[PDB]
């Protein structure tokens, strides 16, 4: 039930090799991974969860006991002295890493922000296809030449396009903002119960008039894999948010993200051919991440 | 038992980014979340559905009785 | 608690079980609860806001304002176009 | 279908900019 190869078919980009950095492949991949912990503690935690109970003395002992108030007691107990999180733990795993993953691609599929960002894609891959441009690079037939000229004419209409206090930069904060808060939340969370997991459990509930032996006490089954999977967890989600607060505090503080502008201005500066070298609340220097070449042709 | 994978699957629309406004985006995921939590109601109703009962009593109180009754 | 009248064949009357689903399903349902809730209020209050405003009829003068900074002569658009709603993913695919 | 097929085909026709940088 509920697979890594449909929770990745709920939510994957069509083809682009570009517009995803180191960071964000590492985001996407750790993310598997934790989905696949996640999963592995669904089956588990399906598999053999059942506690048992018994009662205190007041060889062997007998107690006249029939199976059937066994189980009933031990029901009883497992839905009175069980911790919360010794039981709904895979089940929130499996939510928060749904909210971690579309949370990492709803930036990616907004309606208004999909349109530029398909079209930009669209731009660098015909601009890619143009020999005159290896052409002129080799230097500093006959249809590539009337082909770049309207592809300039679309790439100076595409400039006159997407110049605002654009949705992207904005977006891609608030974006990463809210899954560093979700990091936050579930690490703040889970410190406190595994700090305090435990194997057996005393308890008390109300049915005296049915059983008798108003104190009993049972064993739970998952403590030590469930304890161990927990530190698993721990640390994969640890190694993510390190990667995530790391990575993206430093690209939010380093640069100004609108100095694309001075980008292509330092590009313009050695290209020995002087471009328009200004841009504004532009994205290619995500681009220039991923590969440099693409954007120096 | 109508499995997840059709039924996420049976949505699909290939050129269509055109076509949908941001509602029929967020209608749409919201649905397939929705379609998760159902799913795995059926499953988890499946597996562990069982209830139990037991006499009121008029040590262990025995009743005589046996496990099929 | 439960009252069945199984009571030739047993000899008890009034007795209970308890249920296994309960709070499972219980917590279930108000997540289920809360996803439709945002569901409807989303959806009713944005479809209410695109099926009162705009009337379908209005892509004609909306043509005619893309065409009073194009330097073109306007052009009466429609009586039945869904062109409001290509609009709402983008300006560029109506002005173009 | 077909309107969908419209614009797809609208999109890259150079003349459109041709004509819309001319006047």
């Amino acid at each position: 039930f509920t697979l890594a190869e449909v929770a990745s078919l709920n939510d994957i980009q069509p083809t682009y090799r570009i517009l995803k950095p180191w960071w964000d492949v590492f985001m996407d991949y750790l993310a598997v991974v934790m989905l696949m912990v996640a999963i592995f503690a669904g089956t588990m935690q399906l598999t053999k969860d059942q506690v048992v109970c018994l009662p205190v003395l007041p060889t062997g002992r007998k107690t006249n006991l029939d199976f059937q108030q066994y189980v009933f007691i031990n029901q009883m107990c497992y839905h009175l002295a069980l911790p919360w999180y010794s039981k709904y733990f895979p089940y929130l795993a499996l939510i928060h890493t749904i909210i971690l993953m579309v949370s990492s691609n709803f930036w990616f599929k907004y309606p208004k922000t999909c349109s530029k960002v398909e079209h930009f894609v669209s731009i660098l891959g015909k601009c890619f296809e143009s020999p005159w441009t290896t052409k002129a690079l080799s230097e500093t037939d006959k249809k590539d030449g009337e082909q770049a000229k309207a592809l300039f004419e679309k790439v100076r209409k595409f400039r006159a396009h997407v110049e605002d206090s654009d949705l992207i930069y904005k977006l891609y904060v608030v974006q990463t903002v809210i899954k560093t808060a979700k990091f936050i939340f579930i690490l703040c969370y889970t410190a406190n119960f595994v700090n305090a997991i435990s194997f057996e459990h005393v308890c008390k509930p109300k049915v005296e008039h049915l059983i008798g032996y108003e104190v009993f006490e049972c064993t739970h089954n998952m403590a030590y894999m469930l304890k161990k999977l927990l530190i698993s967890y721990i640390s994969i989600i640890c190694v993510y948010g390190f990667i995530c607060l790391y990575t993206l505090f430093w690209l939010f503080r380093i640069p100004l993200k609108e100095y694309s502008f001075e980008k292509v201005r330092e590009e313009s500066s050695f290209s020995d051919i002087p471009d328009v070298k200004n841009d504004f609340a532009f994205l290619l220097h995500m681009v220039d991440q991923y590969d440099q070449l693409y954007s120096k042709r």
